[PDB]
C-alpha cells in the first residue's frame, strides 16, 4: 500500500497513466498528480533539478516521498501529454503549434541557461495545461536530463598534453555542444506536430531508421506538407541539421521569422496572467 | 596543524615533496606517507577506488582523514618517482624498462579489468619501490581516474531513437574505447625511458604540440635510438596510434615479442616473494 506519510498528506485516487495518479490534497482540497518511480539514482537528480527550476513552462514539483517506491507530487495538467494530441495522425492547427512550441522553445532555453539538458524531449513529456486548445504546456520526465559544470576537459586542457591522447585533443573540437541534441528532438516534436507523422519512421521505408537520422534525410510527403506555412518547414528545416555546430539553438529558433508573431505572443502572455492572477499578492502602487 | 586524530596514530616527519610528508605509525614504529590533499570530490572517489582495488603495482591505502585538509595514509616508495630516474635526459637500460613497463602494464590491465581509467599516467605517478635498479613499481595519483558502469547510451540504445539526435547515433561507433587513452600514456612513457627525452615536445620545433599528438608523428632522433632495441621501438610505434581503436590494449602490448622475456618475468617474481615473504602466514600443505 501507499506510505503512511504519503496518506497523511493526500487522498490517492484513480490512475491517469513509472504510473501517475490522481491525488487530492488534504489541506486544501485541492487536484494533484503523484508520480511512482518504483524501486533509483536519477529520482534524486530529479527532484534535485526541479525544486531549483522555476518556469512557467517547466513542470514544478510540490512534495517527495522517499519509500519502498519514490513519490512525486506534481501541480496536475488538466489537458494530459500533447501525444493524446499527435497520434494516428492527428495534426494540429499552425497556430496552435506556434503558441506551443514557443512555449517549448523558452522552456528549453532556460534550461540550457540554467545549464540543463533535457535529453529526453518527446511529445510524451510535453503536458497541456486544459483541455482547451490554446493553453500553457509544460516540460515534464526528468529521468535523463545531464548538468553542464567544469568538464574534465576544461580541466585536461589547463596542463600540457605532453603525454595526453589524440582523440581528447580531437573531442575539443565537437566539445560543449550536448545541449544541441534537445534542439533536434525540438525539431522532430515541432515536424510532428506539423505534418501529422514522425519524421523518422521504419514504416514503408527501406533505409534504416539509424540512416535516416545520420543522413538527416526525413521523410517528406508534399501533399501533407503544401498545408503547412513556407516559414514553419524552413524552421524544422534549421533544426533538423546533422551537424550539432551548425543546428539552430534555442535563441536562434526564438528569433526565426516564424516565431515573430505578436498575435502568438499575446496568447500567451493573456494564459500567463490567466494562471498567475489566483495565486497573485497586491502590489506596492507608485 | 595536524587533526588531533591523525597525530594519535602517527608521528609526522619531513616532507617528501598536493604535498607529502613521511610518517611514523605509532602502533608499528613504521614508515608511511602521508598525502595532504588542501580543501574535494575526487578525494572522496580517490579513497573509494583505492580502498577495492588490490594488485602488487597499484598503491594501496593504509588509513585515511577527513578535516580542515584530506590527509591519506599510503605505504612508503622508497625509490621515489619514475620522473627523478627520467630527467634531464637520464636514460634507463633497456632491461630495466621492460621490467617497469611489464609491471605499468599489469598495473594497467588490472585497472581496466576492473572497470577503472587512470587518465593521468606520468613518470611522476610511477613510484619505485627501493632506491635499486631493479624494484617493484606501483600506480599512485587516482585523482582523475573514471569508473565504467551502464553508460547513459546503452540505456538510450535499449529505446527507439525516433527523437534521438544523429550525433549520439555517430558517438555509438567510438563508444566504449576511454581506456585506449592509457595506453597511449603508457606509450608515451616507453617512449620516455627507452630514449630519455618525450616524443611530443615544444623544444626547437616549429609545429605545434596539439598537431603533433593529433598527427601522432613522434620526434625521431635515430642517434639516439640506435642504442634501442628493434622490438622496444615496434612497441612504442604500435601504442603511439592516432585510432584508439587501432591502437595496442594493454592485453596486446602484454602479448608482443618485447615482452616475452623469461629473464625479465622471474626478475619480477622474485621481487613479489621478496616483498610478500614479510607479511607470509604460514599455509596448509597437501
Ligand atoms: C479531473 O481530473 C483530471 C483531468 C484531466 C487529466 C489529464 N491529465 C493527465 O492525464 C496527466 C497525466 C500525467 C501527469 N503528470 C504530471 C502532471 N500532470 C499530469 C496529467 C487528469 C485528471
Ligand atoms: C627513509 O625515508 C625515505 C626514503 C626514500 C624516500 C623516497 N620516496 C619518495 O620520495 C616518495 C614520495 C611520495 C610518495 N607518495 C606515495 C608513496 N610513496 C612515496 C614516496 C622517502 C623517504
Amino acid at each position: 500500500v501507499y506510505p503512511k506519510a504519503l496518506r497523511d498528506e493526500y487522498i490517492m485516487s484513480k490512475t491517469l497513466g513509472g504510473e501517475v495518479k490522481l491525488a487530492f490534497e488534504r489541506k486544501t482540497c485541492k487536484k494533484v498528480a503523484i508520480k511512482i518511480i518504483s524501486k533509483a539514482l536519477n529520482v534524486e537528480t530529479e527532484i534535485e533539478i526541479l525544486k531549483k527550476l522555476n518556469h512557467p513552462c517547466i513542470i514544478k514539483i510540490k512534495n517527495f516521498f522517499d519509500a519502498e517506491d519514490y513519490y512525486i507530487v506534481l501541480e496536475l495538467m488538466e489537458g494530459g501529454e500533447l501525444f493524446d494530441k499527435v497520434v494516428g495522425n492527428k495534426r494540429l492547427k499552425e497556430a496552435t503549434c506556434k503558441l506551443y512550441f514557443y512555449q517549448m522553445l523558452l522552456a528549453v532555453q532556460y534550461l540550457h541557461e540554467n545549464g540543463i539538458i533535457h535529453r529526453d524531449l518527446k511529445p510524451e513529456n510535453v503536458l497541456l495545461s486544459s483541455q482547451e486548445e490554446d493553453c500553457l504546456i509544460k516540460i515534464t520526465d526528468f529521468g535523463h536530463s545531464k548538468i553542464l559544470g567544469e568538464t574534465s576537459l576544461m580541466r585536461t586542457l589547463c596542463g600540457t598534453p605532453t603525454y595526453l591522447a589524440p582523440e581528447v585533443l580531437v573531442s575539443v573540437g565537437t566539445a560543449g555542444y550536448n545541449r544541441a541534441v534537445d534542439c533536434w528532438s525540438l525539431g522532430v516534436i515541432l515536424f510532428i506536430c506539423l505534418s501529422g507523422y514522425p519524421p523518422f519512421s521504419e514504416h514503408r521505408t527501406q533505409v534504416s531508421l539509424k540512416d535516416q537520422i545520420t543522413s538527416g534525410k526525413y521523410n517528406f510527403i508534399p501533399e501533407v506538407w503544401a498545408e503547412v506555412s513556407e516559414k514553419a518547414l524552413d524552421l524544422v528545416k534549421k533544426l533538423l541539421v546533422v551537424d550539432p555546430k551548425a543546428r539552430f539553438t534555442t535563441e536562434e529558433a526564438l528569433r526565426h521569422p516564424w516565431l515573430q508573431d505578436e498575435d502568438m505572443k499575446r496568447k500567451f502572455q493573456d494564459l500567463l496572467s490567466e494562471e498567475n492572477e489566483s495565486t497573485a499578492l497586491p502590489q506596492v502602487l507608485a
